């Protein structure tokens, strides 16, 4: 039921206007019958994940672009896709009337929407907060006696997450990251700027900080929320730079290694939270593989690290083979996970461009590239923001897939949302990326995966302005003849048996 | 001859204050006997290329790091060091009273200063202009009859360049680069944003554009100025991004190749300017090696390309090994030159930081890294800016080694100026990079060169906060005992015979 209500704001494409009584949604999912395929299409001209189906052909009579599926070339398994429940996202969602709130959550979490199964949760404040605070703001409180959650957790974030879980049919995984420690644990005594933990790994500052993870997890467990994973620190490299404008805590790779080895790993291992995974890095991929070499060749640290979390500034450009590829080569049993991505912030261009096709294309290009270099999940940044791209106490505004307009009790679904949906909606946890080869150089971006039930899903992004005719071959079934219109993204699904 | 007059503005180091009647300057160089070395020292604590001399002993007193000269390992030969005579630089210089103008010119170009020997010169307007213009703004003038130089050239740039050549130690080379063509040759009809030359290589538009290069060289030659080299286009990748705010002209690597092959090479070869070198790319190193593969494997393109020009801004998305290192491996006889050696310039920071040591250390680290990855030359960007980092008709962002304060008839020499000088002053054209072997893992950056007269120069940059004890060995001479203070840069000079 219910198509997108489009509105142009002068940019390349439209947004979809949602309010208290109306929001675009999908019908509950059917699967195509064996011998047919399903196609979801989004265009810069305005199609929004439209469902169509076609026949799978037995024969293909040469000789244009062919993408061959390689079912037996088996790669990484997928953890999931989601975004971040920041103070700012929660604050915006809740500023809406209760019914508009539900249509917004259903868009991300339910099967009537794009079926996210990951939520990233800051541990205390970040730049997407309207005040700086930690859970332990009493100075020198080493025992953590005045550890508590503020209203941001108890009245905003946690009630929202619960509502997300009730809406979702997929199991949802929670991921936690700290931006800063209490200031009394830090060399510079401030939430921002250059500074790291006082003293050295093994000592009372480091033990206290490690205990602060356990106290956080207990506080959330009391509200009936259990975490899948935590990261060692959000963007540890940030806290090494003088003048770093917002919450941060500096770790060189050697500091992070020793911190995990001496403190964070054992503290977590000897707690009721021993099943929580620990991810290292949580920072720009350009720090790989070096960061991974320092930490993971230390067996005392490696025994506790489940994975490597990476960030990207979406405005800026790769190679990825030299980072993600090499990291995987070196540590094939250590999963890579994209924990944050956002589109800026060009300068030049506004923080929020309502309707930007380019920004959407930047998301799917990124997800595809990540998928092709072994990455197992992709977590977007703020779930929702206002039209200024905030609130953000440091004015570090960015874009988000859903923009809330509180004065009108409406929200807008950006192209980013749909570009994300082409992946989150159809690649459940346990899907496995398989091989896909091109018959000739082309302008498309594609990735192929196997759904845990054996069915296929292939995403095809066309960043050129020209329609590109293509066929996909899957030896088990035959041929999918199709066209990828210029400036479009399609997801193709079909049974193999 | 005259020491630095220090002033703080509340950052890590000081600047040197210069005015109509005082500038810090050097005495002519000296040729100390065999066994004696010269040290020039700058420190964050305030010392500014301070001269001292010491012994090279037969005995080794030190027990820490050893750097050993290996004069027989020979590497690239140096073209030289310089900066950009943009509109903004010219306006800033010329707003000083004439005695202050010469002190500032002498600072860069003279033996009393740091001996630049390259100047980069934009072909018409760029963002560091106070208005948009090209040399051929009257439409559909394919024969470029109305081609002429505005007062920006004839009144500002050219007289300053003449003055610099009069003042200079060394022969100075000029390097030219265009930002945009006349807009009536462009797909988009605009000085900026996403747009190329109309049509395809070989046609009338590409032919007129190529003739524009020759008209420029002719025009400058009437003023009695010959160029060493031109680039194909300043930052061609920029004109591929929609909304790009500064003057630009987009070329894909393929387009650059065919343009050079069909038009820009043959046109310059058939002219009295056939000796002018052509550099390709002139962009961020992250487009390497790809761009070099695209252009230099076409032998119709390759025969015209003398070398590859690179910019530093986005180096942090790199790194050098994968871009510069690899490009040298694939094309060992094509020189790498840094055509815009600046800065970046973190998002929370003010445009100009008077007395920022950190930006200084970024320059020298970056020259060192360039040197260890085969780079033969450097052009810094604006020779001078105002304290707002302008004038720029679009936006301020970058610092400059000299900041002019016209209301006070004074200019400030930033730590950048001295970091640049530690190289440009002591490393003349024809110098050759040579082996320098570190005996053990250490925190310093170092490079060694051989002066064309056979003497050694070694630059040692210490970016850590700790003093590092150090010995330098010349197999032909002995051991030089020294200390590299934290946050310091030294250059050592000694005769080898
Ligand atoms: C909700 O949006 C639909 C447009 O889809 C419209 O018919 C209705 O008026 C809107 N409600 C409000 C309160 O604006
Ligand atoms: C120029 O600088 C010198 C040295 O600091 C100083 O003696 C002189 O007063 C300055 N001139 C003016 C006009 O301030
Ligand atoms: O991957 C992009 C880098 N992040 C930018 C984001 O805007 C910030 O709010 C966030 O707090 C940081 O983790 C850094």
């Amino acid at each position: 039921a219910r198509p997108c209500i489009p509105k142009s704001f002068g940019y390349s494409s439209v947004v979809c206007v949602c309010n208290a009584t109306y929001c675009d949604s999908f019908d509950p999912p059917t699967f195509p019958a064996l011998g047919t395929f399903s196609r979801y299409e989004s265009t810069r001209s305005g199609r929004r994940m439209e469902l169509s189906m076609g026949p799978i052909q037995a024969n293909h009579t040469g000789t244009g672009l062919l993408l061959t599926l390689q079912p037996e070339q088996k790669f990484q398994k997928v953890k999931g896709f989601g975004g971040a429940m920041t103070d700012a996202a929660a604050l915006n969602i809740l500023a809406l009337s209760p019914p508009a709130q539900n249509l917004l959550l259903k868009s991300y979490f339910s099967e009537e929407g794009i079926g996210y199964n990951i939520i990233r949760v800051p541990m205390a404040s970040c730049d997407f907060s309207i005040r700086t605070y930690t859970y332990a703001d009493t100075p020198d409180d080493f025992q953590l006696h005045n550890f508590s959650l503020p209203e941001e957790d108890t009245k905003l974030k946690i009630p929202l997450i619960h509502r997300a879980l009730q809406l979702a049919q997929r199991p949802v995984s929670l991921l936690a990251s700290p931006w800063t420690s209490p200031t009394w644990l830090k060399t510079n005594g401030a939430v921002n700027g250059k500074g790291s933990l006082k003293g050295q790994p093994g000592d009372i500052y480091h033990q206290t900080w490690a205990r602060y993870f356990v106290k956080f997890l207990d506080a959330y467990a009391e509200h009936k929320l259990q975490f899948w994973a935590v990261t060692a620190e959000n963007e540890p490299s940030a806290g090494l730079l003088s003048g770093y404008p917002f919450q941060c805590l500096g770790f060189t790779p050697e500091h992070q290694r020793d911190f995990i080895a001496r403190d964070l790993g054992p503290t977590l291992a000897n707690s009721t939270h021993h099943n929580v995974r620990l991810l290292m890095l949580d920072d720009q991929r350009l720090l790989l593989p070096h960061w991974a070499k320092v930490v993971l060749t230390d067996p005392e640290a490696a025994k506790y690290v489940h994975g490597i979390a990476v960030h990207w500034y979406l405005d800026f450009l790769a190679p990825a083979k030299a980072t993600l590829g090499e990291t995987h080569r070196l540590f094939p049993n250590t999963m890579l996970f994209a924990s944050e991505a956002c589109v800026g912030s060009k300068f030049w261009e506004q923080s929020v461009r309502l309707g930007s096709w380019d920004r959407g294309m930047q998301y799917s290009h990124s997800i595809i590239t990540n998928l092709l270099y072994h990455v197992v999940g992709w977590t977007d940044w703020n779930l929702a923001l206002n039209p200024e791209g905030g609130p953000n106490w440091v004015r570090n505004f960015v874009d988000s897939p859903i923009i809330v307009d509180i004065t009108k009790d409406t929200f807008y679904k950006q192209p980013m949302f749909y570009h994300l949906g082409h992946f989150s909606k159809f690649i459940p946890e346990g899907s496995q990326r398989v091989g896909l080869v091109a018959s000739q150089k082309n302008d498309l971006d594609a990735v192929a995966l196997m759904h845990p039930d054996g069915s296929a899903v292939v995403v095809v992004l066309n960043r050129s302005s020209k329609d590109v005719p293509l066929t996909i071959k899957d030896p088990a079934v035959g041929f999918l003849e199709t066209i990828s219109p210029g400036y479009s993204i399609h997801t193709y699904l079909w049974h193999r048996q």
